[PDB]
DNA sequence: TTAAAATTAAA
DNA sequence: TTTAATTTTAA
């Protein structure tokens, strides 16, 4: 390939990695908060869904649990 | 490697993807169920919801919901 | 809902429920033959990526590989 | 729970979220990166390929490497 | 979307 | 040390 293709290359693949190194450590961040929070006595597990919950807009997840109770209803359990 | 090592290599190999080709009928087989449902007016995330949900321990499952509900009440939305 | 509605949407938790338990005992099977083929010396992660390799049409992962070189070549990686 | 325990809830909670915010962030940047890469010809699978590699230790990625070959050939290939 | 796929943490 | 779960990719 070209020289000024290999230098595109080489570019791209330098930003990517930073951006992931970045990434890395956000996560590393994140999972400091939930030591910490373990710490304090809080079930990790249920706090990460907690956050899940969260991100989807209200109205919509609310629907949905009123469905998930319809059909839980529906097969008796 | 051995006359007998690459016959083994081998017969691994051939076990391994006929037991993937399987796996790959199950998976197909799986979706054409939820197609079906879809079809029929039914909530395929709500689906996989439910059987999600039939996985987990009843005393778990509520008790894991009982902190949840605890948690998003402490924090409102 | 329905009791008519009630038995389609049973009939579909159940064909799903025993889909799956068919889909868990094969991934056993699975594990199973990779864990016989370790305690045999061979490496189980180069095993995997040997099935993996044999799944794409020989065709596309060569031009793939080829372009790959291309790339590791370029950035001096290789 | 006390309102300590609260004031600790809101705070962990708050503070994951503005993190996933950060990391959501991080990751439409890296696919804009690669999706400008695309636009420059360059082949997007296996430059993401490339990044992952090189995430690998080069003398152990060559140890798999070689015993790959040797399994392959002992198949035929 | 769907996937299958995997490396990894931890029960 | 086996079910989980975390991550990422194919497709």
């Amino acid at each position: 390939m070209n020289s000024t293709a290999q230098g595109q290359l080489k570019s791209i693949i330098e930003r990517v990695e930073r951006l992931e190194v970045e990434k890395a450590e956000i996560m590393e961040q994140i999972k400091e908060v939930y030591a910490e929070a373990k710490g304090n006595g809080f079930d990790v597990k249920v706090l990460k869904k907690v956050v899940r919950i969260r991100k989807q807009d209200r109205a919509k997840r609310q629907e949905e649990d009123a469905i998930l109770d319809l059909y839980m209803s529906a097969i008796g359990e």
